[PDB]
């Protein structure tokens, strides 16, 4: 394909899909076993490894919804990858999102405008595929790994002048980020499986930050549920 | 309150809500013990009776939007209801949604102008109640009730002539029908649980009917679940 | 049809459409001869009856857009009828509309979607047709019936926090309900005839209720009006 | 005022508002005693007569929705003017508006985004003053001009790649033209009166032209209407 | 044509077109030789002389979106005119804009819907065309007549309710007219060259006019730079 | 800031925005002198040089309005930025712009929802600072790097179903890319200068491709223009 530099078969089934393709190199590197770079096309990088004898590739996205509407649409149409889990992180807009909790995503609302061009009067809700979700829920339970379930909201423009985020928190919306969004939409469209696992950076409406090592027992966390999702 | 007749504490804290107020009595009747019709204002009937040992409401909503919103209004703001769960019936307009599937609603999508009004230019993504969704899951699963999970499209027009439905079938949207994202979004809202529970009534792609037998048996499917989440 | 549970020729050419099914039933046995219910499905009833010896039908339509489209769709579509008038309240968001007015809806703006779904960049108003509306209006002069003609407005959401009614006021707009709109869009897509009578229930703006003798002889007025207006 | 070239008490409490300037001199001068031309600002001609010893202002507006609103406005809010009548003509969009039919709008849709731009998710039906509409409707009958009562289109395109009058046709909409909107908007928003009364130009969907005759013919009915509105 | 009474070879290459038929014909007589008017049709003058022995035609257009749409598609469609050059005037609503600047309009804002009836999701934004700035910027420099280049509004109303102009005065705007985004919109749709010289007319947003003679200095320097932007 | 690893007085006045972080260390160590990389923070590589004694600095954006908005706030807002100017490719829409062609972008359309956002019912035109726009201009006739000036598209789906290029092809539109409109609504918001300049990657209605051998000569062309605006 045009931005995915990889062959016939470097890519598996399965592929996670970080904002940073510098998180995606650290995930590979750190969990999966026997190692391929499969892309360096624009430094957005992708590895091939396996994990308990199931392979297993990891894709960096980039940030924003028409970087990821790339890879998700050339992994699915060229490489037909069956399952796409995303692994991130958002702003928790609200108190009683703690900062361990690890988010799974049902669905997520947007100010990006890729639906309203497909649809027009029609609000398009994107939906997680369910399967996946269960799994990861039940992964998280299992290991006593703290979890919420609910909506997010998809931004198109991090340091929004317009910003409405206080309304959608006050109809019990989790979190913001920059992804979600695009990757259901266009999982659906294509008959593919798809879950966002998130992770809590910041409290956006308190300021108040994450510490980095919170940031990097929860991102372990995400990882390992997202490793136990598929089947 | 100004659509519902009944007094300080007999609505309960959980409450079934039917389309059909003629469903809702019928719920009431045959699922229900010890019944009392708590509201006759416009014919949309509300019972409350008891289900192993715990009170269940029973309410009818009417069709559409604009219908169920002001009961959900009015049960949340003035009768300080809990669980609000719509059991009822929509189109199928996919091949792979089958007759006897029972459908979960995870969100909707909609033609609705509601959300829009409330936030300009946001798309708004109601939800369901996770918590309620699951523990319905649970529930068919641990009987074998058939059971899909995904997500509807809430009509404003039954009778579309620029219907979308067939770009909607194939995002992976479900089934068609006219009240959920109303019930999702002012249950958010008002900080509630809400969940839709939905049986199949025809194929509106494939324009095939479901026999009075198939629907009958889905549809106590769908109250044993409900009564369980 | 599907909502309606008549037979061919229960229904007759010109039917009366309030929200309340009740009320479909009292003004049935109040002012009509030899009532039969022709319908009792989802407990919207429609009866047929007879005044000063023409056949007239009376159908509750529910509450908002939708409910009153599926009737309206079915009672033109299925049984072929000409003459639809509703027969409603509304209620009054300018001082000048008085307690006792009964109301001819001209036209109706509206907060629903119905419109932008089919026109797009089009602003859609809905026309009364005229004929029914003179004949409404006429028999009301002819009584000195007091009556206001102008246009309403039809609300999506009876309990609206974005309330706009406040700036409708301001452009000469009467009152809100839930139906017009629907109700003349429909009968002129299908070469039909319709008109609404609105009684005034409440004024929305200081929040001054109507008593319910007022309410019950502007609603006989607004019977009385509509009953005179075919032909 | 900005547009409009008149002192102090040079214009009527009613003014009829032609698009056309060379129509207005034409309606000034056929139809009014003792007349003077009170405005000739970017050659937008205003006159004012008298019609049965009442004073009748006649206003050019030009053609479109932004120039018919600087003109309303100017004559609402500098002028005083209590009654407006838009008379002009429309592109018949449907067969049974025949040619001879003196339309007289209740409403008017518009692609127009000056309302939108005022009410965000409210679709504004703008309306006629009724009892202007019935004297009017009433001085038809009693003279036996053919006339007809419904809505028309205000378009922002007189030539619209993207034209849904097609559909516009199929919900009644009885003819096209590019004012009626704004003047039924902002006489309301003042609290004064506005009707507008159109002639046939031509039939638009089957491209068909009416002649000189008639032409001339409808416009002198038009005007013996307006003057007892 | 229907809005324009010329016949074939009345009308030039080249038209100037200013918002007042008045200024159109004021424009010809002074700066023209051999000058006829071809057009009368409502008031709306057309004239055609010669400027330093070649062909220019200088046709009023009215005011708003909807006028100038009207004479631009006729002027194109049946008199095959390649390029348009607006003269007319805005209000600044920018400090920095100055009353004798001659502003050329690199692109236009608007609030019309002319475009969204066209293109629906899509924003279009209406260009100049560049060779037609380039030579009228040039021909300023080469004078020193002090000129700026930016972007305008093309406002629907001239007395708005709702007027966001000062929004637009944040993100660069120079000032509001009501016919740049329409003349350039056609013209481009057409292959035609278009281009849209401004004088100022007053400063909106402190409520300061201009004089009479300065209005008068820098309406003689729009023309002429207009008079030498083509080829 | 955020995004972007650098110290004060590491990034200079002027930045030049590739898509590609590779495109960015290719442009720094080919044409600059004396570089440092400032940021890996994501791996979008910013380096800063000097071409002719001035401080150039060079950083990717990454792909899309999102991605290269949070870029330019945080060079504007952080590092105090005055011009920005992108360096990349865009599909030709029409046969008229041909592969050699380098576009400077006046203006640009979008499907964007980022100025409805801010503006409810205006389109908002950005717009290209022109001083810089006449400096790439005179820079490119003073070589005869053949030049196109006009506006491009800003699109959110490089794969778009209900693409409206073909249209947008018939009112004049050159080229379709990703970033253009973010960078000239955030530069004038914040009053800075921007520019887009462009190569051709392909033809995108007649599908076909430019050789490696075109593409590396119009990528040259396009820097050195750029080092001198
Ligand atoms: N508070 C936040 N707000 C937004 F809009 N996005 C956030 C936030 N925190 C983390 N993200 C994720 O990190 C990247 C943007 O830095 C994006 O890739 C996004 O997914
Ligand atoms: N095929 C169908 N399409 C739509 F739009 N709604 C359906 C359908 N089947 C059942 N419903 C549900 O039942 C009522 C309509 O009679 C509505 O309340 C709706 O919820
Ligand atoms: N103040 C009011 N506001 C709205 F939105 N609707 C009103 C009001 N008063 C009466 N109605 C009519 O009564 C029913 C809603 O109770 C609806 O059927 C509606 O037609
Ligand atoms: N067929 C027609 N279509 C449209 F859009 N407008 C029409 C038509 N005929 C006459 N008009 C009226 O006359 C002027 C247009 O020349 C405009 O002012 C308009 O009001
Ligand atoms: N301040 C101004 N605001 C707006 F909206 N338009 C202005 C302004 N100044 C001059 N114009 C130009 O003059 C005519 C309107 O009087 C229109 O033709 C318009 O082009
Ligand atoms: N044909 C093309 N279509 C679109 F939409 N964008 C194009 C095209 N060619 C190059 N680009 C630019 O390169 C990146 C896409 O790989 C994006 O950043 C974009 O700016």
């Amino acid at each position: 394909s045009v931005h995915i530099g990889a062959e016939k078969g470097q890519i598996a089934d399965t592929v996670l899909l970080p904002g940073d393709p510098l998180r995606a190199k650290f995930i590979a590197e750190t969990y999966l076993e026997n190692v391929e770079c499969y892309n360096e096309v624009r430094g957005m990088y992708g590895f091939t490894g396996t994990y308990k004898g199931k392979k297993i590739s990891v894709q960096g996205t980039g940030m924003g919804v028409p970087s990821i509407s790339i890879y998700v649409n050339e992994l699915i149409q060229s490489y037909d990858v069956q399952n796409l889990i995303r692994v991130g992180s958002c702003g928790a807009i609200r108190k009683d999102v703690k900062v361990r909790d690890v988010i799974l995503a049902m669905t997520s609302s947007t100010d990006s405008q890729m639906n309203r061009v497909a649809f027009g009067s029609v609000d398009f809700a994107p939906c997680a595929d369910f399967e996946l979700l269960k799994n990861a829920y039940d992964a998280a339970k299992d290991k006593g790994v703290p979890v919420t379930v609910g909506s997010v909201f998809t931004a198109d423009q991090f340091y929004n002048d317009d910003s409405q985020i206080e309304k959608l928190a006050k109809y019990g919306v989790l979190g913001v980020e920059m992804e979600t969004t695009a990757l259901y939409t266009l999982a659906a469209k294509h008959g593919r499986k798809a879950l966002s696992i998130l992770t809590v950076s910041d409290h956006v409406l308190t300021g108040e930050e994450t510490t980095a090592e919170e940031r990097q027992t929860t991102f372990h966390d995400m990882i390992d549920v997202a490793l136990h999702s598929v089947s």
